[PDB]
């Protein structure tokens, strides 16, 4: 099975610059969470933007050039990436906006959190199709000392 997991701004925006501009503890608590102990597959600039291997999970990373780092495993394809994650349960995709692009049409599970913030961005989570998806869990916070935007944890399953 394949999921994506994600946090979305505002007019789904994910990025800008490379990089994710707001602050949620709780979100990344969530995300680590939800993909310890799992294969977690991500494109070569979200690896760049993260900037050092998760721990707890193998890392996999889609690149079309050779590696440069024996600390995680480098495909050049979709079905690479997939074969080289074994025979497991989940694998999960971390994105980027491009590599979401390409997973969506393979995946059964959707973990997003919505973030109540605007931010400038130049890239976005895929548009997807909302009748082809049940939420199946939702879980609403509000803004807290920690987690300056409230936000909403969901989980969506493929019809
Ligand atoms: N909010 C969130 O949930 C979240 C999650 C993840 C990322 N982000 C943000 O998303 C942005 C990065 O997204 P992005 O769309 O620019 O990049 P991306 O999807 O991380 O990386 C794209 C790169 O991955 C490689 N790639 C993708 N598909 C491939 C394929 N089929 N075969 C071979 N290589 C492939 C290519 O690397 P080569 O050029 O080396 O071939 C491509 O340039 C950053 O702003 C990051 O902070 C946000
Ligand atoms: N919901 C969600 N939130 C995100 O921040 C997120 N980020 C990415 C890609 N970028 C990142 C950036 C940093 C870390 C990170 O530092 N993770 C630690 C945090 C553990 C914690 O805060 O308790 C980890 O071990 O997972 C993960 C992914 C992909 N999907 C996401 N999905
Ligand atoms: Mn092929
Ligand atoms: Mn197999
Ligand atoms: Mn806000």
């Amino acid at each position: 099975m394949i999921s994506l997991i994600a946090a979305l701004a505002v007019d789904r925006v994910i990025g800008m610059e490379n990089a994710m501009p707001w602050n949620l503890p709780a979100d990344l608590a969530w995300f680590k969470r939800n993909t310890l102990n799992k294969p977690v597959i991500m494109g070569r600039h979200t690896w760049e933007s993260i900037g050092r291997p998760l721990p707890g999970r193998k890392n996999i990373i889609l690149s079309s050039q050779p590696g440069t780092d024996d600390r995680v495993t480098w495909v050049k394809s979709v079905d690479e990436a997939i074969a080289a994650c074994g025979d497991v349960p989940e694998i999960m995709v971390i994105g980027g906006g491009r590599v979401y692009e390409q997973f969506l049409p393979k995946a059964q599970k959707l973990y997003l959190t919505h973030i109540d913030a605007e931010v400038e961005g130049d890239t976005h989570f895929p548009d997807y199709e909302p009748d082809d998806w049940e939420s199946v869990f939702s879980e609403f916070h509000d803004a807290d000392a920690q987690n300056s935007h409230s936000y909403c944890f969901e989980i969506l399953e493929r019809r």
